[PDB]
């Protein structure tokens, strides 16, 4: 039973990570054209996703801890077809600082989005370390989009996460929008889709939505204002212990946010053993907050 202990990069402090994070978030102000001017803000959340949710509890392979994305196994996973543009976007963020693990930096290119886009503070600790390339997990571990909840609700049980957790985090799909060259969906999932908010339950409750085939012959569920939900998606509103909690976050905004931020740090810090004298988890200032 392999464990992950976490090991702060040699010398590093809170101000160091500060300024990594600093340039992630300079650079998602600079190029906002990406993706018909959504910008690069969604894609770094879901490459954060992607490299926490090949995580197995029964074994503590996969994690967000080995920075195993940048082998060609897990790069080429047909479940991560579009994120090789996260990646380049965090490239000249790695050569200025070189010193950060890969783990770290997918990591907090998540965390900086999230709060660049207006969304809670997520806290985020340093100290996951490179693995080797035979450390990478194999393709399949991340979930299907053609499902039902029953489907959804063992999948996350993997991740150890739980209803709330599982729909907190779904509120994600507020942001960017799926393309069907990836992954054989098309759409976005509301209109303030480079803004973190509560939309995606709000659009979940109130749209018009009528199931459709697309063009790659696959079925979404599309609205009359030309928003998308997911099977899986909409799944959360036909299991009666998820649309409860859909319901919460729809008139809730701030509870959302809390459990969000919550729900994200667990995903991101899972596999990883903490020693009991590491650092506090570091919660980074805006650009705003720093007058930058
Ligand atoms: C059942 C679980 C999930 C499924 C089936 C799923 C599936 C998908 C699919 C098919 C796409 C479109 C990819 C593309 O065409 O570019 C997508 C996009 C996205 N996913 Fe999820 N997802 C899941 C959970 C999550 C979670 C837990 C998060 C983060 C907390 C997340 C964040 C995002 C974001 C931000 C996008 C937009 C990316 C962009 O605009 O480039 N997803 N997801
Ligand atoms: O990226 C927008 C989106 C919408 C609905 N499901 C997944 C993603």
């Amino acid at each position: 039973t392999l464990v992950h202990v976490a090991s702060v990069e040699k010398g590093r402090s809170y101000e160091d990570f500060q300024k990594v994070y600093n340039a992630i978030a300079l650079k998602l102000r600079e190029d906002d054209e990406y993706d018909n001017y959504i910008g690069y803000g969604p894609v770094l959340v879901r490459l954060a996703w992607h490299i926490s949710g090949t995580w197995d509890k029964h074994d503590n392979t996969g994690g967000s801890y080995g920075g195993t994305y940048r082998f060609k196994k897990e790069f080429n996973d047909p479940s991560n077809a579009g994120l090789q543009n996260g990646f380049k976007f965090l490239e000249p963020i790695h050569k200025e600082f070189p010193w950060i693990s890969s783990g770290d930096l997918f990591s907090l290119g998540g965390v900086t989005a999230v709060q660049e886009m207006q969304g809670p503070k997520i806290p985020w600790r340093c100290g996951r370390v490179d693995t080797p390339e035979d450390t990478t997990p194999d393709n399949g571990r991340l979930p299907d989009a053609d499902k039902d909840a029953g489907y959804v609700r063992t999948f996350f049980q993997r991740l150890n996460m739980n209803d709330r957790e599982v729909v907190a985090l779904m509120g994600a799909h507020a942001l960017g929008k799926t393309h069907l060259k990836n992954s054989g969906y098309e759409g976005p999932g509301g209109a303030a889709n480079n803004v973190f908010t509560n939309e995606f339950y709000l659009n979940l409750l109130n749209e018009d939505w009528k199931l459709e085939k697309n063009d790659a012959n696959n079925e979404q569920w599309d609205s009359k204002s030309g928003y998308m939900m997911l099977p899986t998606d909409y799944s959360l509103i036909q299991d009666p212990k998820y649309l409860s909690i859909v319901k919460e976050y729809a008139n809730d905004q701030d509870k959302f946010f809390k459990d969000f931020s919550k729900a994200f740090e667990k995903l991101l810090e899972n596999g990883i053993t903490f020693p009991k004298d590491a650092p506090s988890p570091f919660i980074f200032k805006t650009l705003e907050e720093q007058g930058l």
